[PDB]
């Protein structure tokens, strides 16, 4: 029984992997895909989310919305335009721009090409699948989360039937970005506050707790490469590059040896929940600090003294480790689906 | 020389008068009312718009969108009617179908959402030579959720506002004005976003534009000659809540806030303009939607301009005023005759 | 039927008009004069403060401390006199030594610290039958820094303050008084910390308190016999910032503000109170300082009372005030002499 | 050449052993002791440190005073006294109390008994300090610094004579009684913040990034046992006891096998600062987050980025690690001084 889902995603190197789990695993039906602002403008991670989905050969079979392009009430950090950074980089897309099909969303929505889209343009297709879902709908979220905010402003009464599996936040460990938070959450940290504030079942599947021991090391390169390059070296060394895009910096600034691999796992947690382990607790998000904005601040210290004198309802859970196994779970699943697109492409 | 606009409000008693004066004013050519949360949700204020147009025999006639439910970031303060004062039983049970249907293709008012109007918005914007003009007389929730759809549309966008208290205190909390406290990050970011904004009708204003007893003899002058029920119905609503503004916030005679704004667009030059930086206080525990300047610092002498404040009407505004209110009540009682 | 009391402030034209009025009044045996940081440095208010003291004839008689330099948390607003309008050079030169160095067994003025004044407050506090009265009418720095000493003194002290603004806008920043906003932490510590604290002088009071012609003139009526030359130093300190006042704050006659407060400790029959509840805005960007009360929710029906507010002179207290001011200038006339 | 230094703290167990150091090194010549408030009040800190004194037979040679009761802005956390907790549990300290000598500050100050004692008593004798300094004075604190806030808002212009070695704050690892900030910071974050813009030179010589790495092990019980119990083994028990009181806790509720030890990192840091890593920087501390406050957020990211595009003056030394053979010498400088308390017990 595949899963009805939507990506919400800001591509983004982690996001382009993500995509290419979520679109290529049987068990996940992705309905769409929406973008957000990010590290680069709206526009960039729309563009991006495409040339993802072209080079898996299924631009002609997803729409794609171009979302938000800045944040509910803070300024956007996205570059300008005029530094020329792709949010991509580290591969040549210029074959890959020219062949791109027609987005299918413009058929959805009437429009005759892509300077009509919209950021609400999501709307009413999120509603029509949240209406139909017998249960909850799931949405992976793994950028900025002011896109789901900005509908719950817009549908509130859809929040109980809305399931939300993302990349965000650090709990037990430090921020990136900044010294006590992660990049998803400081960007727009009002939105998601509302979105716990609202009524979502919401999970962290992947903070920084998670993603910081998802580390793509020279066995996991080889592994990559046993599985692609009898196929197709040239995806084999796109994916390389793309994954290692961002090394030197992750060493020099922040110790890595191997960098990690963040947006994927959210997806992984939808595909394969039983990797992980699971709590429930009050999640606030800080939203008046002056340097700790994003800060995800969880009540856990205190379910761990003195559980039944806990004021606050729980609003979320938290995912603080895989379980054992649940590295090499992850890493089966993503060089399978690595193959796959290795052998559509040749 | 018709001008036109969209209103933007949460009727409420002065919203109402804000809608006559705006519709049946030659000057203004209003081309859609959407409705916000204020004290009542967001469905009875679109309730009480629809009221307004039928009471005046327009409700055929200008479409009609409900809007967001809630602020930005910040909790709505809304109750479990927002018209009382008179029974709406009749009005209700013979409203028309809202126009604004026919322009989304909705079958009925249920699939009305609250980004409904931005479509609207954004072709009378794009169609405006210069820029297009928004009244907004409550929570300006709406305008700001339009501004993070369409950021590029901020430069051609007036907005004429009944908000804020710069020289006096506030109203509901010790130094704020109800419609930006209600929801101050949406003002904030119409500040910051490029909109030419005028504080037309801060309480500076407004707290001298008093329903006394001259003016409900006026009414009654224009009025009862050709609907003594248009004259009862419009009196008990302008004092519905006279009582309170006597006992608590001191008023012999209660204050008309939000046609004043209408009235702006209308007739300009019947007030004083100047120009500052206004900073909305988002971050106050107890001052949230206090509207700061830095007027004292020109007048001793950084932050560029990004409004227009109204301080007071000229001589002769307040006759203006009541002059233009009691002419379109006149015409109203003419079209719903005895 | 004397009350027994200390002065805080921050000479400042007006703190030097409300020490004139404490010190000759008959009704209030002052113990001492602690000084704070405002507008010039705390080393500059102190001198002040003792200049004002030798101009009447009392610096040998009344020990002078020189308290703290900034704010709790915040940074000094203290540029690099204090009481322009007038030449000091003699008055300087003639000072005599300030009594506090001998109950402090000091040599010399640079031995003085902020915190000197505790051991004296604390003796006063403890010997108090009931309460002891403490008039500020600076930042209140100095007293909240004392209470973090000597937290259960709390409950013994009664404040009587120039301070706030209530029902009318604020002066330095656009909803907030000077007093406040240069130490808001202050005044939100000693508010929880269980003194008795009356907010005596607001701008709402201050702001009617004017210095007018007819004031001027019974100023000249009641000092100029006995000396001209005192007559028109004190006319040139009380109009110093009269074009200021006018220019920016639009006073066609400035106010004086904090000689009211010590005419709270002398005659509070003159003045209408009410109790409520206060919060002082800390979190504020624009509108730290802000005096929020919930005088509104009790006219309307949970937070504890904490303050008592001023809001208006009754009928006669403007005219009880300026005699009271009047009689005292004439005393220090007939002091000073030709 | 020893080091004249005052040692400001929040006894606790932590500060007991604190004291018990500096005290017995040669290397630091303790002036004075103040105490501030802490999960105790500073009345009970203030016994807490005069029953260290007596326990270790210098009650009669080192002037304690008793300071601070609250923060500057914000509310004490100290328990009730109704609570009945003394601060230093695990022992019986009525023999302690009983042979209690007159305190030498109460000379000092010319007060007849303790109950004269205010919080400003220490200003005068810390002055006379920092004026008699050639370069700089030493303090060393381990608690709340409200007290040297205090100090700083009456003696604003001796802050450039001040160095402060300081137990305090978290960088790379996340905080304990709060989610991203440690106890001694957010007690009174305004109090750190002022010093930090007073033109002090502040050492965080022990962030629970070094303190957590501090471990009273079975090896450390032992080497204990070894140095003390052959002199007395009354004081052996009274230290075990003491080091192990909140054992369970930190296994419990903070997942630690063996139990760390904080404040006696800092004197080491004053007696032997070469066995410390040292970084400079500018700390910024959350003042307004409301559930951040206490954080300690600092420019070293931007530092490993882009050096010469930085703004904000340095206002720190922070130490992040001991170099190897730090904890070795910590250790034996620990055991050393245990054992020589042991001999003068008997
Ligand atoms: C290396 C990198 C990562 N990211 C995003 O940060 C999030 C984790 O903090 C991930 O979703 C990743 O897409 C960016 O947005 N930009 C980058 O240059
Ligand atoms: C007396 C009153 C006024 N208002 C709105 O407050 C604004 C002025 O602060 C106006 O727009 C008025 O509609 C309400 O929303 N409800 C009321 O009961
Ligand atoms: C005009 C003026 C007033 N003040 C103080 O402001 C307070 C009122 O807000 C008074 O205590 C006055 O001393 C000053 O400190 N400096 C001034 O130049
Ligand atoms: C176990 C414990 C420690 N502390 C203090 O916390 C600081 C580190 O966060 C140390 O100075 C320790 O004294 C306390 O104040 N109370 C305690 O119960
Ligand atoms: O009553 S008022 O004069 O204020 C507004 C009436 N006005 C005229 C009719 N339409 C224009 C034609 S269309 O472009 O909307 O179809 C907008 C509404
Ligand atoms: O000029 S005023 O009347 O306002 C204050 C004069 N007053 C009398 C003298 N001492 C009391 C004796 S002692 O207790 O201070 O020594 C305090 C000062
Ligand atoms: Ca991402
Ligand atoms: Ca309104
Ligand atoms: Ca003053
Ligand atoms: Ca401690
Ligand atoms: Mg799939
Ligand atoms: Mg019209
Ligand atoms: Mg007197
Ligand atoms: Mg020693
Ligand atoms: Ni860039
Ligand atoms: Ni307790």
């Amino acid at each position: 029984m595949s899963i009805k889902c939507a990506l919400d995603c800001d591509p983004g190197h982690d996001d382009l992997a993500m995509i290419m789990l979520a679109v290529y695993s049987p068990k996940l039906d992705v309905q769409y895909i929406s973008t957000t602002h990010g590290n680069q403008t709206v526009n960039k991670t729309y563009q991006n989310a495409r040339r993802t989905l072209n080079l898996i050969k299924r631009a002609d079979k997803i729409p794609v919305y171009r979302g938000y392009s800045k944040p509910l009430t803070r300024e956007s950090v996205a570059c300008p335009e005029i530094h020329g950074e792709s949010g991509l980089g580290g591969v040549d897309w210029s074959e890959i721009d020219r062949t791109m099909p027609r987005n299918p969303a413009l058929d959805i929505l009437g429009y005759k090409d892509e300077s009509e889209l919209r950021p609400d343009d999501f709307f009413k297709h999120l509603h029509r699948l949240v209406s139909a879902a017998e249960d909850k709908f799931d949405i992976i979220s793994t950028g900025s989360e002011t896109n789901i905010a900005q509908y719950l402003l817009a549908y509130p009464e859809d929040a109980k039937k809305i399931r939300m599996t993302t990349m965000a936040g650090n709990f037990m460990i430090v921020g990136n970005i900044m010294p006590f938070a992660e990049f998803n959450v400081l960007i727009d940290p009002e939105a998601i506050s509302n979105i716990l504030q609202s009524g979502v079942d919401y999970t962290f599947a992947a903070p920084l707790d998670i993603t910081h021991t998802v580390l793509v090391t020279e066995k996991v390169i080889n592994d990559i490469k046993a599985a692609t390059e009898p196929y197709s070296p040239k995806f084999t060394e796109m994916i390389i590059k793309l994954l290692f895009f961002f090394k030197d910096t992750y060493r020099d600034v922040f110790g890595f040896i191997d960098p990690p691999l963040h947006d994927p796992v959210a997806a992984f947690h939808l595909i394969a929940p039983e990797w992980f382990e699971h709590v429930r607790c009050h999640v606030d998000i800080e939203t008046k600090g002056e340097y700790t904005y994003g800060c995800c601040c969880t009540n856990l210290i205190l379910k761990k003294k003195d559980p039944t004198k806990i004021v606050k309802p729980d609003n979320a859970t938290v995912c603080l480790k895989l379980k054992e196994g649940g590295h090499d779970a992850f890493w089966n699943q993503m060089i399978t689906v690595w193959g796959e697109i290795a052998k559509e492409i040749g």
